[PDB]
């Protein structure tokens, strides 16, 4: 008979021995955040459908407007009618409500404060003194159980702990000056170094963002996206599950940082800022790096967002996981074949970046992320076709042979041997799926060993 | 199958709340949280303070004494601290315990100044007339969005103005957060022939076109609520308040980007239990909460008011009134004897009740008096209610995302057939 799926068993079977799995060489340097395709001058500008050269997201806006006017949900994808086209973009736009300028990347601004002292919640609770009282727990075993329980309350579907590897922290962040109001933010972005110094608390000066040398650990959260909506990539409903999860990321960071602070430690939120989430996620054991470049998890494949929190709270690092992703990506190449911009390489992993957007000196599949971003104004969205077509995104993949768990190779056969229906179809709270939600149930035994 | 149950128990259309000719709209300042007769309570040292500051003093005393609640020893001081840290953190996205000030902080009545609206302005979704006016399609769209936005239950009713507060508790618009608690004022909520929700110096003005209310249920965690009146029940309460706030903002933005207006509220603007009953989420109960089939009373409520055309849901009758008539378990377990064992009447027991509607009349000042004593938000009534069915074992035990339970999460799956 069918053995019922056991995500905890799977993770136990594929756990590695301790050690960062990412292979590096001597040309590795920390990466300036301005180099990402979203921010770098070489990639920031893209034509719209009229050939006008604009900040890429404004050219994408032009395409969203054009699609609604033409009753489309995506490029050359007719909607049922204009109202359906409208509704998909309204859902997408609303999803971003708790996120600043697509990703919350500016450290210590708006929602990403490095201290809780000015927050309305901290002020309201100040008489209790939780943020000023020294820790009552220093045992990393108990702290790991407490903080992972809090992480699940705060909306994480996956949570893991790693020692902080500074190689993945940006050398300089993209931010804005502290006196710049929101309306000017996109016009006044600057770079600012992230440095590690012997100070008691995270602090920002006029010149530097300063992380204490005591900042030992990073807590990584996975925020699951909705399968039915992502499968509409590159059309509007994939944009909406992306957007809603960014606001879930923001709430997670703020909730968890406040818990850590109220336990007597400090905590730095980040969302898409501060450092490279995929590397932290790999080192914390959420999953493995992949050909497309995302972290692939056993529960969700790559169809999961990441955020992370940095802290001096003593914790027990989790073990990395190896469930064969590298070997499957070596032979699969579905994302590379389906990518509308041919951004994903079909070749082997190297240590040499394809362009300025890649960090050289770590072994990975090297993709052209200017090509990727170039497709976003064209399609009017955040694409996601690679996530949608990846076999690991199917809910389907795990089988038990009577002895152990394995991946069903039939899902990788190539070839295998609409948005109205999404709006009319299955949904549940936060877009989670009750057919698989058991996979992320947690007891103490799987929070800390 | 929960969708079958809810259809089995649908009533004919029509508000099930029985009223008489005495009913009048209720001033929000009359709640026990705010009213001058109930606001000040002694702490354990005998010092009279705002009730929540006296409750703070009890939380500190409990942590120092390694306790999770009144007369409830924790495993150690570390565990006691962790429960209060979790509770305090849960409130991160909530202003002064409930977001009641309308059109302040997170509860803005227009989206125009929000950072998300400004970023999206070149698309013009909030300026573009609606492309959809069909209430059937809009009901399906907005309910799908409500589930994305974190509602475990969602219902629609016509707006009954009887449950809208006659006057809100708020603060002047330019008062900074740090002075808010000391500068709360009353302000009338009125309905007028105006295009958009608007606030003047003198009035909060809701348009006469504001036809509908969308009510969301936000499920609390059963294991944590069963620790009431101890700290982990406080924590699931607190986290759900921040889920409420996110829900309101997300859904208001969706409705605005569809071409309509939307008023968020959380614990402000009007009486959530009455809206929830009229929208079919559940039935009124002896303790005074809305009892749902999926969660009993262990669910929080929030609501959004809009002119978006929608199809009202039917109220539901699955026998709560007859069950509460003979049960009385909440009344017997209540640590303050706040809940009556008598029959329902139209006359309130005190200023905190709205007279003129048939309900079990409870003494809510007695309830609030137990909160500084116990250092929390009690919830024993919710915990012991049959419809709802130590702290170290909770921290070491089962949990899942947002505190939801995969053993029951299938009950809130939704398809178009059950949305409209
Ligand atoms: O990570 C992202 C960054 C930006 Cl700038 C956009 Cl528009 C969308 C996504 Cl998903
Ligand atoms: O509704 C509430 C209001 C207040 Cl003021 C507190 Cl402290 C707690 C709860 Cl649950
Ligand atoms: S589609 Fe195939 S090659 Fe691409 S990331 Fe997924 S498994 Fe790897
Ligand atoms: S998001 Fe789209 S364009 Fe970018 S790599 Fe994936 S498939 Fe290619
Ligand atoms: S919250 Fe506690 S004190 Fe208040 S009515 Fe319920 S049982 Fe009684
Ligand atoms: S405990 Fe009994 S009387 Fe009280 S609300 Fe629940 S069912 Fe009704």
């Amino acid at each position: 008979a069918e053995k019922e799926k056991n995500a905890a068993e799977i993770r136990q079977q594929f756990a590695m021995t301790a050690g960062s799995p990412i292979i590096v060489n001597d040309k590795l340097e920390r990466y300036a955040e301005v180099r990402t395709a979203f921010t770098h001058p070489t990639s920031f500008f893209k034509p719209n459908y009229k050939g006008e050269v604009k900040p890429w997201f404004l050219s994408a806006y032009d395409e969203k407007v054009r699609q609604i006017e033409n009753g489309e949900n995506g490029p050359k994808m007719k909607a049922k009618n204009v109202g359906e086209a409208r509704a998909g973009r309204a859902l997408e736009a609303a999803g971003w409500t708790l996120d600043i300028n697509y990703g919350n990347i500016y450290p210590n601004r708006f929602f990403m404060l490095w201290s809780g002292e000015t927050m309305t919640n901290t002020q309201l609770w100040a008489p209790v003194g939780l943020d000023r009282r020294p820790p009552d727990t220093t045992d990393p075993v108990e702290l790991t159980n407490y903080v992972k329980f809090a992480a699940r309350m705060a909306g994480a579907d996956l949570v893991g702990v790693a020692r902080l590897n500074r190689n993945w922290v940006y050398s300089e962040a993209v931010t804005i000056p502290a006196d710049v109001p929101y309306e000017q933010s996109l016009h006044k972005e600057i770079e600012k170094p992230i440095v590690f110094k012997d100070v008691p608390l995270p602090i920002e000066t006029d010149d530097e963002l300063i992380i204490p040398n005591t900042c030992e650990n990073v807590i990584v959260a996975g925020i699951a996206m909705n399968r039915e909506m992502m499968q509409t990539a590159p059309n509007s409903m994939a944009c909406a599950t992306t957007a809603f999860c960014y606001s879930r990321m923001c709430m997670f960071d703020m909730w968890l940082c406040q818990f850590i602070r109220y336990m007597g430690y400090y905590a730095i939120p980040s969302c898409n800022g501060v450092g490279q989430s995929v590397a932290f996620a790999v080192e914390a054991g959420l999953g493995q790096a992949s050909r497309m470049g995302a972290c692939i998890t056993p529960e969700f494949g790559p169809n999961v967002r990441l955020t992370k929190v940095f802290t001096n709270m003593p914790l027990v690092p989790d073990k990395p996981i190896d469930f064969g992703v590298t070997e499957f990506c070596e032979t699969c190449k579905k994302c590379a074949r389906e990518c509308p911009s041919k951004a994903i390489t079909e070749g082997p992993r190297t240590f040499e970046g394809r362009s300025i957007h890649n960090q050289s000196g770590k072994l990975q599949w090297q993709n052209d992320y200017n090509k990727c971003l170039g497709y976003w104004p064209e399609s009017g969205g955040y694409c996601g076709v690679c996530v949608a077509v990846c076999p690991f995104t199917k809910g389907n993949i795990w089988i038990h042979d009577g002895v152990e768990w394995l991946i069903d190779n039939t899902r990788f056969l190539d070839p295998l041997m609409n948005i109205t229906e999404v709006w009319d179809g299955k949904i549940n709270t936060y877009g989670l799926d009750a057919d698989h939600f058991r996979d992320t149930v947690s007891f103490r035994k799987d929070r800390v060993k």
